[PDB]
């Protein structure tokens, strides 16, 4: 690879220079002949594989604290090396854990919210042993991050992987999600994205309310044991009823959403260590709710019912009735969250912040990995400043990664 | 190896085998993806490129290995020997031009690819000749509003010193003027080209919708100015089906989108002047050609006349105004019987095209970054469509602006 890569902004003509890509680690999926940039997703590590991965991370940490090559740096290297030799693994210090988690976010090429990356509250849950203890940690996480509507980003980090047979997992994809119920007639009640997980919960003993907005229980696996169900205390689940500043009939749709987006199915890799349970949360960009959660056809799919109440012509697509209704839905979502003093960011503000963040990273870090396909919002893309911004995508470590769904791999006891 | 693409809305999986037939670079590597970067001969190089193209042409007409195929290969071989180049047959020229469109990974309009009218202008020698061919193209493609895809192919590059170039980026564009008080009258994308026309003797009317002259370079000579006869330039006044004040904005656009600055590569030959045209997707006018900050930038006025609260972005006043502008554009073209497609219909057609291509061809190279419309992305079917991007030839390529290379 060449040592400098240039990215241009075609709206502003600003040209930036990336050198950070020289530190990229794993693969993108692309090759010289094919680009897989729109592909969504393109038995543990041995002693020999772990040594270089740990040294690389330790070097990076000590370089970040301006202590590279110091006595403490060399001692930490040797202590890690000894520990890998005699135990086939090692343990991160709390400082390294915190640094690692913040940098996995800083490195998340698909995240538009990264201007916030250094303000992450990291909860160390590596002393957890049981699913009840996981539940306690997750409740405290949710209560802290929710903060009565003044949301704070947070991550809770459960014990790392050992042999792969003792994994901690949150079986939920997000901590807070609504159930979906497949009906005998083919229709779906609630959130259609969640039918499979909902059926699993019912098999594990969940008694479903069978409603439109039923918060799913947590399904929590500790130390490789079978997962266990826990109901989140409903007073910890902050929710926002959706109304519209102009359309009085919009409240009659009976819509609401929860305030806290919290991803719980990803894997945090730090120094070759694998944290298979690391729920993290921030706050919503409006379009995540208003465009996707409500208007995706395979989701709540309310565009038609909003358009009908707006009395648009729905017989020609060229009336753009869908686009009109989509904007009004996203107006209502932002207005409902702001009126209830629950933190939310519109896509204009978020993308402008991300451009400012990206420019600072280029100037201070030598680059900023970004996945344009994900960074550009799902509505009004070209009137946001990221649409015109060329981006380089590459994988830095520490990182968040996808992992298989645990019901596909779990060996039931 | 076979590759799969999933649509996450329908869960349809397609299997791509066609990418195995690509040879040019994408710009990405195993470690860096450049999927959102806009821009990432001799005898000895030519014959393999010619052989490959002849091979795929005689394979496309089910006469691979025929006597006609062998003789064509020998004919081309001898011709590169004695002249350092060769000439395409008419049938080959048409095949290569349709397939360059078919292979254009950034084009959502490719369902039409095999209905392309190909105008052979390889006998052209002067800018007056180019002007004639271009007027005939414009008149044919416009067709009184029933727009027809077309491409006009001028002589191929020879020694790089005698290139044919259309200096305009599009055949029909409005001028942009650097206003002394700071801003820009007309179209701000074309300010530089507008000044080169004035520098070449063009008398600007200095309006908001002044059609630029053609600036045409034949055989490497200095380019020459021509005015497209105005009866050939179909325009649409933009009005709105419900907002009666919208027509008072004074806006109009031309009906014919016609790219004139790209290079057509066929069998190793380079056609540096190959203007091609189709019809508009409405967002091309109404999102980009009006609302880009570096373009006409009329969102504020529309939102103003709509009495929208513009004090904070979270009112989404920009998004509301954007939709109404695009409603008006579609309404206007349709009301004037000028061919236009909305981004919902266009992306539907492209998904159908993709399925067609995977079944008959083994894949379809597609550039998600460019295929997804610049507004309402995820309520179109292409947003949820995984795509593989790879470079097949014949192809359209970018080239440098002539005013950076030409010696006067
Ligand atoms: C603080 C406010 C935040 C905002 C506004 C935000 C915004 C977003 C958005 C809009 C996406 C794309 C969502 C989608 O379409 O699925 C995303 C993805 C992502 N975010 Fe952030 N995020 C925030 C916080 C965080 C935090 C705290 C972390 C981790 C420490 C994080 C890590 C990620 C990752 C890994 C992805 C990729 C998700 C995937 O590939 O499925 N984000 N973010
Ligand atoms: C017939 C109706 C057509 C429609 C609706 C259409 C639509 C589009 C759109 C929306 C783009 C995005 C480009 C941009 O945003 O600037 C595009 C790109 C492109 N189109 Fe099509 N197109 C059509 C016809 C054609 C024809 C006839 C050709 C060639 C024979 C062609 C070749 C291309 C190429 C090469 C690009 C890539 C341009 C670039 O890389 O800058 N298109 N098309
Ligand atoms: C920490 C964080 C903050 C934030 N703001 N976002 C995320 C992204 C992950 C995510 C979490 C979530 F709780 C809901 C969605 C949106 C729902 C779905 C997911 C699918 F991609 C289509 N919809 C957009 C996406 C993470
Ligand atoms: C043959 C053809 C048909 C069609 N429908 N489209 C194209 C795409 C190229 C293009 C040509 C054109 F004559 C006007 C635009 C307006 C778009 C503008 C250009 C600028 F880069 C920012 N906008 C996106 C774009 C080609
Ligand atoms: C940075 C990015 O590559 C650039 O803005 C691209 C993005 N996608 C696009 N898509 C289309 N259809 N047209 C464009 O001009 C662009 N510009
Ligand atoms: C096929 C395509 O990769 C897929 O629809 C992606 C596109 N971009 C996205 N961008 C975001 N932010 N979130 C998504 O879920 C997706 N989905
Ligand atoms: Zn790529």
């Amino acid at each position: 690879c060449p040592r400098f890569l240039k990215v241009k902004n075609w709206e502003t003509e600003v040209v930036l220079t990336d050198t950070l890509h020289l530190k990229s680690t794993l693969e993108t999926g692309c090759t010289e002949y094919i680009c897989m940039g729109s592909i969504m997703h393109p038995d543990v590590a041995t002693k020999d594989q772990l040594f270089p991965l740990a040294k690389e991370f330790i070097d990076q940490y000590y370089s970040s604290i301006k202590r590279f090559g110091s006595k403490a740096h060399m001692e930490r290297l040797e202590e890690v090396n000894k520990e890998i030799d005699t135990t086939s693994t090692y343990q991160l210090k709390d400082t390294e854990l915190i640094y690692g988690a913040k940098h996995a976010w800083r490195n998340a090429s698909r995240c538009v919210g990264r201007i916030q990356w250094s303000k992450l509250q990291v909860f160390d849950a590596r002393d957890c042993t049981t699913a009840h203890g996981m539940f306690n940690y997750i409740c405290n996480h949710v209560k802290y991050a929710t903060n009565k509507g003044n949301l704070r980003s947070a991550i809770t980090i459960f014990p790392q992987r050992t042999d792969g047979k003792h994994d901690f997992r949150v079986w939920n994809s997000q901590l807070i999600r609504y159930a979906g119920y497949k009906q005998p007639d083919g229709s779906t009640l609630g959130d259609p994205a969640n039918v499979q997980f909902t059926e699993i919960c019912i098999q594990q003993g969940w008694k479903p309310p069978r409603g439109r907005f039923d918060v799913l229980p947590l399904l929590l696996q500790a130390n490789g044991n079978d997962p266990e169900l826990f109901q989140i205390p409903p007073e910890l689940v902050l929710e926002v009823p959706i109304r519209h500043p102009k359309f009085e009939w919009f409240k009659d749709l009976g819509l609401k959403w929860y305030g806290l987006p919290a991803v719980s199915n990803m894997l945090l890799e730090i120094g070759g260590l694998e944290f298979s349970a690391c729920p993290f949360s921030g706050w919503y960009m409006g379009t995540e709710i208003g465009v996707r959660d409500y208007c995706d056809n395979s989701r709540y799919n309310i565009l038609e019912e909003v358009a009908k109440k707006m009395n648009l012509d729905m017989r020609k697509t060229s009336s753009l009735w869908k686009d009109q209704a989509l904007v009004e839905i996203n107006i209502a979502v932002l207005y409902s969250f702001q009126s209830d003093k629950v933190t939310i960011v519109d896509h204009h503000s978020a993308t402008e912040s991300f451009i400012k963040h990206m420019e600072n990273e280029y100037r201070c870090r030598g680059g900023c990995p970004a996945d344009w396909v994900w960074i550009v919002p799902p509505m009004s893309g070209s009137i946001t400043p990221v649409f015109h911004q060329e981006m380089l995508n590459y994988r830095l470590t520490p990182s968040f990664e996808y992992q298989p769904d645990p019901w596909n791999t779990h060996v039931w006891k």
